[PDB]
């Protein structure tokens, strides 16, 4: 049905050696190499330690999974391994495992991150396209690889404002994109999750993490953060619908062939477009221009394939003043 518009075929040249993480074998660690030293964070999927790794005296991250589906690990290190010196991406310095459990540790690099809720209203017009610009190298970097992350949002978005370095982290959802083929539509954050996801669109690709990216700039242009703010799977469709309104959504499931669940017939009511000047106010007008607009109204579509690719958002007027601070080093 669906098919990528871009990168489609990155998976079929690259071959079961990329792609076949069923088939991965690891070529485990020393565990006692490591020594964790604070817990840092706790995911449905995983606890984060700082960790030291001993022989180096250097400051880690230890990533424990501990998932009911063994083929997630191998993905997880499968798609770590592949992105290899990608810009931007999380590095993988190591995979351990405990010698008795069997229990597998993910080791990365560790970032000194501000959380997003302090750091988001910190930021400048330009801080806001420098690091929209960073996390776009990234999931281009990743699509070009055949990737999907599937969970892009503020929480897995590292940013070391001093540094000013920015890492995508949390591979755990990510997956390969292979032409037709039906995906899982429970992931990524509700507040990030695309209409595809929400109208039970199983034949997505790449462009679900460029809706989750226009999720995440839209928190931080208009400061409301998460953006669109439902208070479960059904009523985020409608507070979607109640600013790209009812008509485009129309179109869109006709044209995909796409039958809504009968819940929506009592809760969804016809909304016309909200333009994106009704989110300006006070506080939020210094990150607002008409080149952010235009940035984001080109992110956030129903149909997934009217969004911008990771490459054609960079070559966006919104980044010129990033490419030129760049050019200028
Ligand atoms: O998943 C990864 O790849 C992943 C990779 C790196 C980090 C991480 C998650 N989580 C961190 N902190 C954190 C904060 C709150 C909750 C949770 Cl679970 C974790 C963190 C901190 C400093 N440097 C690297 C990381």
């Amino acid at each position: 049905r669906s098919v990528a518009r871009v990168y489609a075929n990155v998976n079929e040249k690259l071959g079961r050696s990329w792609w076949d993480y069923d088939n991965l074998v690891v070529q485990w660690g020393v565990q006692d190499n490591y020594e964790i030293v604070r817990k840092v964070g706790r995911g449905k999927y995983s606890e984060v330690f700082e960790s030291i790794h001993l022989p180096t005296d250097s400051k880690c991250i230890v990533k424990v999974l501990k998932p009911v589906k063994k083929k997630k690990i191998k993905r997880e290190i499968k798609i770590l391994q592949n992105l290899a010196g990608g810009p931007n991406v999380v590095g993988l310095l190591d995979v351990v495992r405990d010698s008795q459990s069997k229990t597998p540790s993910i080791v990365t690099e560790y970032v000194n991150n501000t959380e997003f809720k302090t750091l988001y209203p910190k930021f400048s017009d330009f801080d806001v396209r420098y690091y929209i610009f960073e996390l776009l190298k990234a999931l281009d970097f990743c699509h070009s690889k055949g990737i999907m992350h599937r969970d892009v949002k503020p929480h897995n978005v590292m940013i070391d404002h001093e540094k000013r370095t920015l890492r995508l982290i949390d591979w755990g959802l990510a997956e390969f994109y292979h032409p037709g083929t039906e995906y899982n539509v429970r992931v990524a954050s509700r507040y990030f999750k695309g209409p595809e996801l929400l109208v039970d669109f199983q034949e997505y690709d790449y462009s679900l993490d460029m809706w989750s990216l226009g999720c995440m700039f839209a928190s931080m242009i208009f400061r409301k953060e998460p953006f669109f703010h439902g208070h479960d799977n059904a009523d985020q469709l409608v507070k979607i619908a109640k600013v790209l309104g009812t008509d485009e959504l129309y179109t869109y499931l006709e044209r995909y062939d796409i039958d809504l669940d009968a819940q929506f017939d009592d809760i969804l009511g016809r909304y016309p477009r909200k333009p994106w000047s009704r989110f300006v106010s006070s506080e939020n007008q210094r990150y607002i221009s008409s080149e952010a607009i235009d940035f984001l109204d080109k992110l956030l579509r129903y149909d997934h394939q009217e969004r911008l690719t990771a490459e054609e958002a960079k070559e966006h007027p919104y980044f010129e003043p990033v490419r030129q601070a760049a050019a200028q080093a």
